[PDB]
């Protein structure tokens, strides 16, 4: 037991002699749980699973657990789970999950990871013709606010070729859990797990949803089947962890973020990828703070992740959707996957896009003798062909062969 | 009786009173004024008074009133003005019989019961119905600088739109304006409208809780099963009041001022107004920006919370392009569901025509544009004065939803 | 009765047990004053009315009242007032004032404001034809340093006919008291109260002088008079409040300023407007920290007041006086005041000003051929008529009728 | 023995006297270990390597010594190793490691720099014909992303004139270590000792991997051997030491980096040069606020541009703006002038390509460009070879001699 002596907005400070970090306590009069996040030799910083309704001084605590585990198993497809691990829907009968796992595992050994050599057919024509994703790659989608990170996941998840899909909705609107279900048919809903926590929810449900989704992805990986994982705004995880750690006596470092965010983010983000048996392939939506690249939580996620898709709102103004900026974006694993003519044609049309992005100024001003600079002469004649290759509709999914045949047409 | 105020100054008082709940409020015993407990330490607690802090002294006794501040709603407050605390503003009246006492803080609907919105909510403005398009159940925001177009466009929307109940929250704004909003809305609209008025002179608490009062009244008239239009002018006044309360209570400073309480308590308010099992709330929140940059702390946060954003630019108000909404920089996140394919395709073509002229505009002014060497630049010029009569609109004009479609089809050709 | 325990440079603090906040005290041996602003269980922060040089630890504080109230009356007309209510001019007898008023009163109730619909002529043609002032409108004049703020208030001191002129000169040059007494005739000076504190005076006396001007204007409003209040550089009040609020231990929320200067600027600017009995029409001069309009106090006072008249340095260097930028200027009540043909004539004139600033570099370099655009030729032919309608010398005043007839002549 | 007072996220505070700065402490039951950054009078601010969850008030600290030193031997060759010297896998038992030495040593002063000779044949025809390095020349490769740096480093681990080949992989990705170890043969992998540490690994050992690699390579320097020392992405060492310095508490100076990384990085890489008892040739990579700081601190920098790898020209090297400061000390004047006329033979081809485009291309005089356009094929077969075309030093110079002809 122990006494509660301090009630802030986010965190609780209590008196517990020799309490363990992670060891969760429930509150005796009112059934609500809390998890210890710091020690101050008698003053323990606990973090409650819920809201702070009435929290008087000297309210008691009681010991419940050594660390917080979730309950997983095969009887989990087609369900909706919150960040804690509880079933969110109440229309369905209560499941049977045989196994329990801790949320903090350790990544696979880097000597035993495989080599990515088979493409991940994705659906979008730019992210298959120009930036091919491999099965086992961890790509990321960097954009501002309302630039189209959520649509692009709809375009991917609609036409995705995975054996099993784990979709995490961290810290985001509850208006849209039904809109991700509205574009998932039952053929790709009978094998999908949605782990959803809303921005209404408290700080550590919103902080631990990423770990719950990664633990579930690791379970269906350790059965032996490759699995897609999609986190929507891992920046909502990073800002939940910032709010948790910063209100516990831990200083600012670079953007308001404590050291523990930069210490706990490359352990979440690294336990995907290849494995001795199976492979998680993951897609991390990252919400940039402003429209800059001097962002302390978008720059390191660009640094420790192979493949960054930079969406630009300076292309979303011209109604160019999806707003993929091919100049600022790259995929590290397309020189290990696709054929040599595919690499050559993709680099050819990236040259054509980059040449048209500075030749048209001397088109509008009348200084253009067609014939002297050959590359620009092929970058304007193939303008509308490239533009109808790059931007596509939300409901237009296309197989990998059609993307590469239109690629060979638009280069030739 | 119970505790003693030991610290007076700024926005919050601090008192020594033990076994205090959080959120419970307390009457200052010789003074009839009362205060909410916002943060608890071992024996000293942070309180937030409802009124001015002047006149207080150390050891002033602090009696107990209740465990939670609740407001009092009923059906008998249509056509009537409400304060931020919950009291009625006007004193000419006989006070209503408001029977149902609702708590101020409540929970959003279940995310699995909020259905997909697919019915257009007709406002009346041609740009925001033709190019962008609202839906019955979304929550849209109007982002602008200081004195650009927010309250003029919200008056146009309140003039043109129709709903069963209209809750209009004039929080944090000048007192001159409560008569202009009562002037430009008709008698039939005043038969179904509740104003929640908090002027900018009022304390941090009234200016902080008037938004939750308006959202609670909209939830009450939603639970009866009516399509209620919520309109909240300057939700950033809530954000500034939560800032100085949370900083006075001793919190850090992330994203330019603004404690973690602000960014963690905006979604606990803005997620409460949408589709629902019974009824729906169509919320319209105006946002004031600390410069003309849209990428504010609060501007970017509220843009990443809401369902659609209408960004108004000062550089279009310098040219009398009213309403000053910037079509390339604004967007509506539900118009692909609420309208057919011809309108969506024609709106896409018109938005691209506007962006094409914005690229062509500067090198016409300094005089270096050449006609003929680009087919779609000239198409963005040959139509331009035709599209502007669709994109800019007088204040005393409402436009039907079928005239908007036929004007857009004539513009786009 | 209590003793001072430190002196900080701006504020002092003392050991007063159980003191009221807002109450003021005499520093007992040496005859000065201070007032309580914050309490720390026996240690009160005090803001002295004078300079702090000479004090020492253990210096007593006798009690004098619970609130610093000024002595107001009807015999203030025609005489000059120190920043805290005292008379200045020692050449004549002390006036007799009957009543006491505190400096902190409430605004009129918002249901009793009676939306403003009568014009208030100023004498300047740009703030008659193209902007228009209502009786009860509070207006701001936003500019940089030495751009023409005081010159324009001197223009509209002898042009605006109001019943009582209460002019405040807070935080400005001591040299100017005579110059604003050399622009007012005796038919104006017999009804003009002139409250003035200069840049020398202590931080309390520059903080608490705008409240003195508003309290005198409210005493003359409650008799039924149409008061014209006008303040010089209200940002001098904002900077005095910044200095005291940072000395008293408040954070730095935006651009240098505490939150208490942002929360106490509306409850000074909201008292001057339309009322049930009488009215105060006010004109606040605002100095900006650069020539940017997006200063923090510039932005906040723009979001409080009912109209902003932006003077730019560029037009002053162009010798375009008065330097009003018509694009950045707005009057929030012009449409409730002027007639509709006046309104559309004003909108057409502002359209012509913007169209000339579009086509000016096109005609100067030599690409504009006479006849292409059917509005730019209107603007070019009416340029000089617009320009000598906009410009005005200091000693020229225009009426309302001649201004609108010249507006109709110039715009068509 | 030393109890732990409290835990602050990443900074532990213990109550123990007679501590040292840099004294690696040790959890006694859990066999986790922690390192000291600052002391109070009686308390000590220290920070751990491993995880934090599980630590309560009163855990004991084995003091375990005074500074952490790695067990170095001749039996490290062909064996994986972590960033603090411990072995990677338990698949092979650890061999005999009879000698120990600290990570920190005193360098000679920069005023006593030496002349350099004994040309360092390194494998790729471009620099080993044109930018020819020596035994003491430490080289900094500047290469962005999508440019093929790993294949270049792997093909210059092959055919390098090094008896011992120490390579440090620092902070990188768990797939890239296998993708790099695949393209090294057993003829090389029986000769390397190679430090790997991934981004999951803590920042403290992700900066001690640099000192571990330099310490092992300087022990193998002392046995009368020449040794090559690679370090991929010095910028990852910079961000690791930045996290260690800012978690310890330091005001940033330029960008977000503390001054302690600018204290350590010269002290990291102006040591390990041409020692007379056997020497150590360094190859450091830096991706494209510290880039000028690196190319002004070591001699002879290679740049790689992915614009040059837009074509199928691997290695993605540009000769026109990559330099090697010490060739005149190393190679003769004849080969130096031949390589110089080749550099200015290539460097006028893009100075003549832009006038191929507009219709004014004339003859009559193109004295650096007319011989280039006719003899371009031997150029682009000379500075363009495969992934496993290791060229001898005697045939690179002859091939360059009929390239200049
Ligand atoms: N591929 C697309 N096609 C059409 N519209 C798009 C596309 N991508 C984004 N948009 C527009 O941008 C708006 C917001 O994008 P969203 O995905 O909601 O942003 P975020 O994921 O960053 O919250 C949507 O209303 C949508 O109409
Ligand atoms: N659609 C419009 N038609 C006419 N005038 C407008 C329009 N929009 C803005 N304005 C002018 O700009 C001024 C400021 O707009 P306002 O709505 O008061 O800004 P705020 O957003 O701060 O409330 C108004 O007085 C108005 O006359
Ligand atoms: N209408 C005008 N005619 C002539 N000079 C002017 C006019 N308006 C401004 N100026 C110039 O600007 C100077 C300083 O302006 P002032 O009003 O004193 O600046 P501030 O805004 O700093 O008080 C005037 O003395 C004059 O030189
Ligand atoms: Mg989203
Ligand atoms: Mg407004
Ligand atoms: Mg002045």
């Amino acid at each position: 037991e122990g006494k509660i002596i301090n009630i802030g907005g986010t965190i609780i400070k209590a008196r517990l002699p020799k309490a363990r970090i992670g060891a969760f306590y429930k509150i005796e009069p009112s059934q609500r749980l809390a998890e210890v996040i710091a020690i101050d030799e008698d003053e323990v910083f606990l973090l409650p699973f819920e809201h702070v309704s009435g929290m008087y001084c000297g309210q008691w605590l009681s010991y419940q657990g050594d660390e917080f585990k979730i309950r997983v198993g095969d009887a989990l497809l087609g369900r909706l789970i919150d960040g804690i691990g509880r079933p969110m829907e109440s229309n369905i009968v209560a499941p049977y999950l045989p196994f329990e796992r801790s949320l903090y595992a350790e990544p696979p050994d880097p000597l035993l990871r495989q080599v990515i050599d088979q493409p991940f057919i994705l659906g979008v024509r730019a992210i298959d013709g120009l930036l091919t994703c491999g099965i086992g790659q961890r790509i990321g989608i960097f954009a501002g606010s309302g630039v189209g990170k959520s649509t692009l996941l709809g375009m991917i998840c609609n036409g995705a070729s995975a054996d099993i899909i784990v979709l995490a909705l961290i810290g985001e609107r509850g208006r849209e859990v039904n809109e991700f279900l509205a574009l998932l048919p039952q053929s790709t809903l009978s094998k999908c797990v949605l782990v959803v926590t809303t921005s209404d929810r408290p700080a550590l449900e919103r902080m631990k949803a990423a770990f719950t989704a990664t633990t579930i992805a690791e379970y269906f990986r350790d059965q032996g089947k490759n699995v897609l994982l999609m986190m929507d705004s891992v920046t909502r995880y990073a800002r939940a962890a910032r709010d948790v750690g910063l209100a516990s006596g831990e200083p600012d470092v670079r953007g308001g973020f404590p050291p523990s965010v930069f210490s706990s983010l490359p352990k979440l983000l690294e336990r995907a990828g290849p494995a001795p048996k199976g492979s998680i392939t993951a897609i991390y939506t990252v919400l940039l703070e402003s429209d800059n690249v001097n962002d302390p939580i978008g720059d390191e996620v660009r640094s420790i992740l192979d493949g960054h898709i930079v969406l630009t709102r300076e292309l979303a103004e011209e109604n160019h959707f999806p707003a993929i900026d091919i100049g600022l974006s790259a995929s590290r694993v397309m020189h290990n996957v696709v054929t040599s003519e595919h690499l050559r044609a993709a680099a050819e049309c990236k040259k054509l896009i980059a040449t048209y992005k500075n030749v048209e100024l001397l088109i509008r001003i009348g200084e253009y003798t067609m014939g002297q600079d050959p590359e620009a002469d092929k970058a304007i004649k193939n303008r509308k062909l490239i533009q109808n290759f790059i931007q596509q509709s939300t409901k237009d999914i296309s197989s990998y062969e059609k993307t590469i045949e239109s690629l060979f047409k638009v280069v030739a």
